[PDB]
């Protein structure tokens, strides 16, 4: 009995349906780096979406399953110059920056490329701070670089959707700045950072209210402008179910700890790169009375630190019973490994 | 320019020697999770090592290259009931445990398997506590196993080396319960942590002494007493020096340097994260006179804002297209690696020193 993941790609349908809802202005770009099985791609690209991918292999894998590369946006502002060579020469020209370095290796390789400046709002990492972003577009115009817009990513999981309104607000100034240089400034790239399960605490349609009331303020209708984002978790996180098998026990008031066959090396490496919590289901239904007893739950590692849950209520479950593991299609498949020699886990498909 | 291993497999031959000086009653058996790579295997094979190994996959692996089933022991207490089957049906049969419900499994999956008990010393995952022993080898008694030994792990970062003999004095009274229960006792493997870089603070040499002192003392040598180990990173973590290219450059006016490297922590530099490692960057151009250093911080080539390698060093100010070497970096690196974002795992090239 291996682990294996259910995906139902009919939860992929609906949530599509919900965003076209709630934000009929944006136009979404998949962030492939999300979840990139290749039935996941398929679907969305069935429904119409376009893709963000960020390196030669995420362009190479969307191309090959028959998307043009117009709906294709290369959303990394640190590229290595041989992978920008790569989308020049697969046809994509949509790229971003966010600082005068990158504009300079864009136009030695790829100087027709439609360049898009990410602002700060996230990171360290990536985002030009409003404040500099006069100088930049000043050394772009020397680069005779043809900047198109403006993007920011606000994060994963916010309390506030407050986040939202200031970067649209900051990214109007920065579009102006560009008009008022010359640039044809005509796409905003709101990013990600959207919740993938209905039932968060902040809710998909209220961040989307506080979006489409900073969108009416700063950026008008118009059929000159396009409004795009890049979510990931948003499409995915709750259409994967993983299923896991207890392989060993051991019994200690009374406390149990069980080993699965997944861990943090596989599947769950969500816990360390995405500050995962997750929460085990028995897969037998719960019966009268139940008794319910602190459990901890392993990983088939040798190491101490590959560890799932470490104190949950269960009642007692038996070596070759199965544990549940629900909204695992986030950041899940995508980071796993073969330490130990472990296999990751074979994926089935409904249709809802 | 891609980012390429390259791996000295002489440094692994000189481990090897030093390693038969300080601790010649001691068997090694590589510890394969460490670093899997087929000519890290295909050397110490050479050598005359034997192997750990954890999965199905790992006893594949190591048959594939021409090794005995008897130089493996299958070192992993809590096994797939399948894992188990597919480890008697190749002729593996030393394992470990540590609690009365494997051996359940055991009698019913593998029931001539030769059964090595762990003790705690390194883990709330594994080992049985020393008190509960006792009651652990009277019901292997009635499950009918042959428990021949005895094993325990202090941990791969002790600052001192008496956890080993306070492990070894352990050792010796849960072997004392099991011959007076009628089991024939006669393994005993000290398990692994000890240090892969000739200069970690406690010296591998230090540690071998007390060893060596606390093994005269408890275990006397006897022909039918045979002490093996579990070494991992002793032998390969200075084996490995990983280059990565810089691939793209941010200058914050004090002056600070950004680099973004093409290997990160979802790659080579997963240990960052799961091996609590600490890395240090080296230009590879030769430092050149007078060098005017500054403070900079280096990132791998992913989306993700906590795919960061070096947080503050100094370095000479470098270019785009210039390369950075990180010694010591053959232990817990490649094994550990995935292809997030679509970035694929680094080249290894090999050196005979």
């Amino acid at each position: 009995g291996d682990p294996f993941f259910v995906a139902d790609l009919g939860d992929i349908v609906r949530k599509h349906e919900t965003w076209k809802k709630c934000l009929p202005r944006v136009t979404p770009f998949y962030a492939v780096a999300c979840n990139d099985d290749w039935r996941v791609l398929g679907t969305l690209a069935a429904l119409g979406t376009g893709f963000d991918c960020a390196s030669n292999t995420e362009i190479q894998r969307v191309r090959g399953i028959g998307v043009p590369p117009e709906k294709i946006i290369y959303a990394n502002p640190c590229k290595q110059i041989s992978h920008i060579r790569y989308a020049r020469d697969s046809g994509v020209d949509v790229m971003t920056f966010d600082c005068v370095d990158e504009l300079e290796k864009v136009a030695k390789t790829h100087p027709k490329a439609k360049m898009v400046l990410r602002i700060s709002t996230l990171s360290v990492k990536f985002g030009a701070k409003v404040e500099d972003c006069r100088f930049i577009l000043e050394q772009a115009k020397k680069l005779n670089i043809d900047v198109t817009g403006v993007s920011f990513h606000v994060g994963s999981g916010s309390t506030d959707a407050s986040t939202f309104a200031q970067a649209i607000s900051d990214s109007r100034f920065v579009f102006d700045m560009g008009t008022e240089l010359g640039f044809n400034m005509h796409i905003l790239d709101i990013g990600g950072g959207f919740p993938g399960t209905r039932d968060a605490p902040l809710k998909f349609e209220e961040i989307a209210g506080v979006i489409n009331n900073a969108l009416e303020k700063h950026f008008p209708p118009d059929l000159k402008l396009t409004i795009v984002a890049e979510p990931g978790r948003y499409y995915v996180a709750s259409a994967f179910t993983l299923a896991v098998n207890v392989i060993a026990k051991k019994v200690t008031a009374q406390s149990f700890m069980y080993y699965v066959n997944d861990g943090v090396y596989g599947s769950f490496n969500c816990i360390l790169y995405d500050h995962a919590v997750v929460r085990p289901l028995p897969q037998r239904e719960p019966i009268p009375n139940e008794k319910l007893y602190p459990s901890s739950v392993w990983g088939p590692t040798c190491d101490g630190l590959d560890q799932i849950v470490e104190r949950y209520y269960l009642p007692e479950m038996q070596v070759g019973e199965w544990l549940l593991f629900e909204d695992m299609g986030a950041y899940t498949v995508v980071g796993t490994s073969s330490f130990n020699g472990f296999q990751s886990p074979t994926i089935y498909y409904v249709v809802s």
